[PDB]
DNA sequence: CGCTAGTGAC
DNA sequence: TCTCGTCACTAGCG
């Protein structure tokens, strides 16, 4: 998530209801919901007991959804990126750190303060991600597992045309360049719609209003693929692109102490992670559901070498990649796990 | 004065 | 998804 976009472009927010999209197709960001459903069933998780509380917490705003003649498309996230492997791995240790340190400690030392370190490790595995998905299903609702991170799939499913908006509330799909993008919606049905064309609203932004220059803000600004510079947020990094006018971008990140008037010295591997992020933000793996492959977020450019860009994910063949997407295939074990068809 | 980053609570 | 988010504070930079 991208540190209070939402609130720095908030002229560009209109507050809608999902009756708006009645008659059509909108994706939703699936883990969104598992994560809010993983709260109020959080202890009985953590302990080891089969709860269904977020299931049916995901199928209330999918029935919600349903009620209003829309038609979803849950996507998940699949495969972790190359790039988040060690935060991966990082936050995985820390969740066992607090689940080690939330069983004798709490339990024998404090117990009546053990609800404590057992609810902040929390994790949504991918079972019960398919636990979501087999209930999705059996309300004749389309899934669709990520070939990677699912932002870039939900950003290609809006830029492709399948669907008319995105459900979320992870801000990084605004820098992904989706046309429509719904936050903050709550289970009646109201939210905020932010669309692109409307991002000229802004007075703060400036001519930062094209999807490049947004793109390079919102990394500049600090994200998931690149953490942002000492004293640096979405202001001045605004500024920066605000008050450039050099094409090349590289040039003016090693300018940006010189534009800002501050003594920030650039980092080499900054430039480079920048560069990555873009890359990253660009020309992400998703899965096409049509031509049923698996191809980058967007058409390679012209200064770009595709068999540099591994940590943007890796190839794999589009048979694999299918059974990924349908479910069928386990993300870690690489086995069939289920026999779902589209076609029977 | 504004921005950034870090703290405190639901 | 660096509590998950929200906002007031606020310290501290420039
Ligand atoms: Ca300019
Ligand atoms: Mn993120
Ligand atoms: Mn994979
Ligand atoms: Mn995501
Ligand atoms: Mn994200």
């Amino acid at each position: 998530g991208i540190q209070g976009l939402l609130q720095f472009i908030k002229e560009a927010s209109e507050p809608i209801h999902v009756r708006k999209y009645k008659g059509q197709v909108v994706a939703v960001d699936t883990y969104c919901w598992l994560h809010k459903g993983a709260i109020a069933c959080a202890e009985k998780l953590a302990k080891g007991e089969p709860t269904d509380r977020y299931v049916g917490f995901c199928m209330k705003f999918v029935n919600m959804l349903l009620s209003h003649g829309i038609k979803p498309i849950l996507v998940f996230d699949g495969c972790t990126l190359p790039s988040k492997k060690e935060v991966e791995r990082s936050a995985r240790e820390r969740r066992q750190a607090n689940l080690l340190k939330g069983k004798q400690l709490l339990r024998e030392g404090k117990v009546s303060e053990a609800r404590e370190c057992f609810t902040r490790s929390i994790n949504i595995t991918h079972a019960m991600a398919h636990k979501v998905i087999k209930a999705a299903r059996s309300q004749g609702v389309d899934c669709l597992v990520a070939p990677y991170e699912a932002d870039a799939q939900l950003a290609y499913l809006n830029k492709a045309g399948i669907v008319q908006a995105i459900i979320t509330e992870d801000s990084d799909l605004l820098a992904f360049g989706c046309k429509k993008v719904i936050l903050k919606m709550d289970q009646f049905g109201n939210g905020l719609e932010i669309d692109q064309a409307r991002l000229g609203m802004c007075r703060q932004l400036g001519d930062v209003f094209t999807e490049e220059k947004f793109r390079y803000m919102c990394i500049l600004s600090g994200c998931d693929y690149l953490s942002s510079l000492r004293g640096i947020g979405l202001a001045k990094a605004c500024k920066v692109l605000r008050l450039a006018n050099n094409p090349d971008i590289v040039k003016v990140i090693k300018k940006i102490g010189h534009y800002l008037k501050m003594n920030i010295t650039v980092p080499e591997d900054y430039i480079n992670g920048f560069i990555r992020a873009n890359n990253t933000f660009l020309y992400q793996l998703v899965f096409d559901p049509i031509k049923r492959k698996l191809i980058p977020l967007n058409a390679y450019e012209d200064d770009v070498d595709p068999e540099t860009l591994s940590y943007a994910g890796q190839y794999v063949d589009d048979s694999i990649a299918l059974q990924i997407a349908l479910g069928n295939k386990d993300i870690n074990t690489f086995e069939q796990i289920d026999d779902y068809n589209p076609d029977t």
